[PDB]
């Protein structure tokens, strides 16, 4: 499948504000609004995404153009960034999708700092970053996707996102 339909996947679609598999104010397909625990704060960023007085509720339409921008915004990360453009070289079309998942959920800085795993994966040890990337918080947090994830790193197929 491709990046976006991958993403769907893993990250759903809400109407309204909730809060993201890591605690954070989020809206869409997995848009974060902020880091900040101010529910004002995300309020006031989803009125100035959407460039109207939302509410903190948005349509599907306005859900899809976010997710269009967030994806580019994660493409665009990844080459921008002297620790993962290096990374993004090693991978191919399908292990650069699990890349870009990754940066989408956490941020570009994020994964930046998987220091030991991304050097991994640079050096295409996909066994052993699949074994690294286990052992962080990112999959403590949400173990269902990064084993998806990790499995697209892992053998390169779709293998994860077959039959969900
Ligand atoms: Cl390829
Ligand atoms: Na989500």
């Amino acid at each position: 499948m491709n990046i976006f339909e991958m993403l769907r996947i893993d990250e759903g679609l809400r109407l309204k504000i909730y809060k993201d598999t890591e605690g954070y104010y989020t809206i869409g397909i997995g848009h974060l609004l902020t880091k900040s625990p101010s529910l004002n704060a995300a309020k006031s960023e989803l009125d100035k995404a959407i460039g109207r007085n939302c509410n903190g509720v948005i349509t599907k339409d306005e859900a899809e153009k976010l997710f269009n921008q967030d994806v580019d915004a994660a493409v665009r990360g990844i080459l921008r960034n002297a620790k993962l453009k290096p990374v993004y070289d090693s991978l191919d079309a399908v292990r650069w999708c699990a890349l870009i998942n990754m940066v989408f959920q956490m941020g570009e800085t994020g994964v930046a700092g998987f220091t030991n795993s991304l050097r991994m994966l640079q050096q295409k040890r996909w066994d052993e970053a699949a074994v690294n990337l286990a052992k962080s918080r990112w999959y403590n947090q949400t173990p269902n996707r990064a084993k998806r994830v990790i499995t697209t790193f892992r053998t390169g197929t779709w293998d994860a996102y077959k039959n969900l």
